[PDB]
């Protein structure tokens, strides 16, 4: 089997992407944030504290003939931006782009933090990291991809995120029309539960490539590219007027600036992030100061190849016995 679903930016900055997912019988369609940096499929629901729901579409398990409560099971998650959610657990039928998993753990939120409430466009998350990070207790549950794997034509999914445009998540096949040139594959460590890999270096604009190992994660659920302070300083040093602002929370630059591209290495291959992808717009409405899309990972504890990087590539998440990641230009 295979699946193919379009993913759509939630706003004009590509802050996140939403993908329609069918849950239950008859189908209830919710728009979920596919997150390769976490491993819980959780939804706003009929159980979510009423005051914490604001415009989201909710899953109502009592209206699904295929829903079953996983008795006694609970979940609770905290993300890198400090947001969180928690609740109880159902199993139900979940379909993405024509691909159906029966008995998928669907984690029903009883509580969500303010950032989730305040984002009316995101009805929940669909985790695509390794199931070892799943937060269900007492017994950890499998991700949608883990459950689908054995039925897939090939044990893979691909992320093809758009710049200011929709893109595609495919399951079970590689669309050879969706990229240019060849896909370069690179090793993955699952030791921390993430799609963790080592970039071979970087270049700024037309500069020479610096060969240096940068360990990080491929994370579709993080907006920006977070890299070591050395690398990030070297980038912004090439932008007139750029500076790190502690008050704003990162590097800012004059909105009038022309941003250089940023190249990262995948083995002997190279992915070029155009300068425009690094512009995240005014720091506040009407400001002539803009927020940078490449920021320091210092204090996160891990480097994160988030959407700014991933949307410059066609990315293969290969869930074979020995997992790998593939990157192609497009």
């Amino acid at each position: 089997s295979t699946g193919s679903a379009t993913t759509t930016p939630i706003d004009s900055l590509d802050d996140a992407y939403i993908t329609p997912v069918q849950i239950g019988t008859p189908a209830q369609t919710l728009n979920l944030d596919f997150d390769t940096g976490s491993s819980d499929l959780w939804v706003f629901s009929s159980e979510t504290t009423a005051s914490e729901v604001d415009g989201q579409t909710i899953y109502t398990p009592s209206k699904s003939t295929t829903a079953k409560l996983l008795s006694g099971a609970t979940w609770s998650i905290s993300y890198g931006d400090g947001s969180s959610s928690s609740g109880d657990v159902y199993t139900d039928t979940v379909s993405v782009g024509g691909l159906t998993v029966t008995g998928q753990a669907v984690e029903s939120a009883k509580k969500v933090s303010s950032s989730f409430t305040e984002d009316s466009t995101i009805d929940g998350l669909l985790g695509l990291a390794f199931s070892t990070l799943n937060t269900v207790s007492p017994t950890q549950q499998k991700t949608f991809f883990d459950n689908a794997k054995a039925s897939l034509d090939s044990p893979v999914f691909t992320a093809d995120l758009g710049y200011h445009a929709p893109g595609t998540y495919n399951f079970g096949f590689i669309d050879t029309t969706a990229y240019t040139g060849s896909i370069t594959y690179t090793a993955v460590s699952t030791k921390q539960g993430f799609w963790e890999w080592t970039s071979t270096g970087y270049a700024v604009g037309s500069g020479t490539f610096k060969s240096t190992s940068i360990d990080g994660i491929a994370d579709t659920g993080t907006t920006l590219l977070y890299l070591p302070a050395t690398v990030v300083s070297a980038y912004w040093a090439q932008v007139s007027g750029a500076k790190s602002s502690s008050s704003v929370g990162g590097y800012v630059f004059p909105c009038s600036a022309t941003l250089p591209s940023f190249t990262f290495g995948v083995g002997s291959a190279r992915i070029v992030i155009p300068g425009d992808y690094i512009d995240f717009g005014p720091i506040s409405t009407g400001s002539s100061s803009c927020f940078g899309g490449i920021q320091s990972s210092a204090g996160i504890g891990i480097n994160i190849f988030g959407d700014v990087a991933l949307k410059a590539a066609f990315v293969v998440f290969n869930g074979a016995t020995t997992p790998t990641l593939g990157f192609a230009s497009k």
